[PDB]
């Protein structure tokens, strides 16, 4: 129906994921993941029973919280789909193995599962059980990973059942390395290293990147998924505006819990003293554009249009802020 | 009490900790920790109620497994006491704050709590719940921390209740930094950095280390507790012999579990093909001597006798290779 028609844009940047969410009965992660696994022939390549894949995806999607405004199953589906597009960038053609592709997409699907809608710093400062378990270090990202893997143990949920032991071990390592890289406290280090990789990058006459060790290979997949995680401001403005609404709702709810506890309210979490426009422009200026500019450098000219959208959206958000 | 007479050596390298374990009714960790907290006046400084201290220590000690041959409450007591002695080394006089001292001692006390008697790699290889929880990274060390901190929440167990909020935050951070550094996968990087500090060593007139910032202070504490953790071969030989018997018993049990599951048996875990003496010599040559020689350099000449004992103990095991 209408859903099958929308899913024809699955290989395009700016898939209307909110429409897909509505039309699928709030199963955007399941349908988009299923569509992408079919597209990349992943079920055949790894002997994944289709009923198994769907059971896992539905269980995974169930462990994203419906009452969390941003970090929910729609965000997960969005990051999966964005990673799916980035994987197909010309500069990376025939670079990654099918296992590495599977790792990147699976990592994207689980990378925020069971997110409580508050930040790592909130969990640390409120002495949460999660921060106690994980010794204040990548608290949520460690938990996403544990939950994501733990769900494979559900009945008929092991989508990796027909991988070799070696394949399982390699995939597990890559997925962990990738999801831990979505911790924003690692952003500046990831970016500094990505800049150095760009400075010294090797290609082939065909034109694709040369990555001849695990460290360079995982580094590209880490930044790729990190870019997809931070890809909202690079999307068509109608989509970006909705993401912005959701993240602010989530932040303000955290701010209200902080205010209730007599805590200092985190930056951008006070509904009474926050400029959405100023905050998006700062977010783009200091985080999203410096990253995407570097990714665009790596894969030049593949990401030119993405970078243009980002720059147009930045100019749009700053346009109503009075300036000298 | 006879216990009191043995605890007179609490400030010496080579305290007989096994004797303390027996005399105390297998509470070496509680009594040694109590003795050190009293000696360092830490109850007064941090307003720790003595009943709260004893209750936390008894609870902590109960969560070391009595059926684990090496990684049990006696090893915890040993590392606490060894750290206590290292903190008193002349080259470190007045270097650390009481909070830093408290962190090093507390970290040493909890650093192996709830150890199951198998390695990180074994937990990863067997797809344990713990390796799943911690994503195969510093699995046990993350667990030791979680448990040591969680136990503060038991009834009348919060020994840090009267620290300020910022003190609690600072101590929490240092303790995590220290216990995570006991992960042996970090040994080579830890040692390399220690060598760098030795190379750029700053001291006063009297040879007291000059540490400039948190990076300096935590690195010295991390290496100190790592040295204490690896101090068995630097102890009086009779102690060292018993530690060797215990670590082999624990390793052999892990090997038995591996053999039963058809797994490759881990290095030095096969009781059917062990060379205990030769493995101690290799352990000293490749890990323990390089570490302690570097520590000895840092605090020169404070650790000379410890290094001499290590070298003598190496020759003992050399001389007993069949
Ligand atoms: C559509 O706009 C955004 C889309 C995504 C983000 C993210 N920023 O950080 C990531 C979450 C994270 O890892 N955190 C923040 C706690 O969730 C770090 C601790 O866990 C996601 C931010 C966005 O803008 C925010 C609104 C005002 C500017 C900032
Ligand atoms: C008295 O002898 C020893 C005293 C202490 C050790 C240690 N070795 O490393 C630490 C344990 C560790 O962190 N492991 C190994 C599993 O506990 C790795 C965690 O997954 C403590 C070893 C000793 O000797 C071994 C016996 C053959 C030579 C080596
Ligand atoms: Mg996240
Ligand atoms: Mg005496
Ligand atoms: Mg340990
Ligand atoms: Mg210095
Ligand atoms: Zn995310
Ligand atoms: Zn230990």
């Amino acid at each position: 129906d209408v859903l099958a028609k929308e899913l024809e844009d699955v290989n395009k940047w700016g898939l209307h994921v909110f429409r897909i969410a509505e039309l699928s009965g709030n199963r955007p992660l399941t349908v988009i993941m299923h569509t992408i696994f079919q597209e990349r022939d992943l079920l055949k390549t790894f002997k994944i029973p289709v009923d198994t894949l769907i059971t896992y995806l539905m269980t995974l999607e169930d462990h994203y919280h419906a009452d969390v405004a941003y970090h929910n199953n729609i965000h997960a589906a969005d990051v999966v789909q964005s990673t799916h597009v980035l994987l197909s960038t010309p500069a990376l053609e025939a670079v990654f193995t099918d296992l590495e592709i599977l790792a990147a997409i699976f990592a994207s699907a689980i990378h925020d599962v069971d997110h409580p809608g508050v930040s790592n710093q909130f969990l640390i400062n409120t002495n949460s059980e999660l921060a106690l378990m994980y010794n204040d270090s990548s608290v949520l990202e460690n938990h996403h990973l544990a939950v994501g893997f733990k769900l494979l143990q559900e009945e008929n949920c092991d989508i990796f059942q027909n991988l070799t032991k070696k394949q399982r071990q390699s995939l597990r390592k890559m997925v962990i390395d990738i999801v831990l890289a979505t911790d924003m406290s690692k952003h500046m280090n990831l970016l500094a290293d990505l800049k150095t990789m760009v400075e010294t990058k090797k290609v082939t006459s065909s034109g694709v990147l040369l990555l001849d060790n695990y460290s360079d290979r995982i580094q590209v997949l880490q930044n790729m998924v990190h870019c997809a995680d931070l890809s909202n401001p690079t999307k068509p403005l109608q989509l970006y505006r909705q993401w912005t609404d959701r993240i602010m709702e989530e932040f303000f709810r955290q701010g209200d819990r902080e205010r209730e506890r007599g805590m200092e309210i985190s930056p951008m979490c006070d509904k009474h003293n926050a400029s959405v426009e100023k905050s998006q422009v700062g977010f783009i200026d200091y985080i999203v554009h410096p990253l995407w500019e570097t990714w665009a450098d790596l894969v030049h000219p593949d990401a030119q249009d993405i970078l243009d959208t980002l720059e147009d959206n930045r100019e749009w958000y700053q346009s109503t802020i009075p300036q000298a």
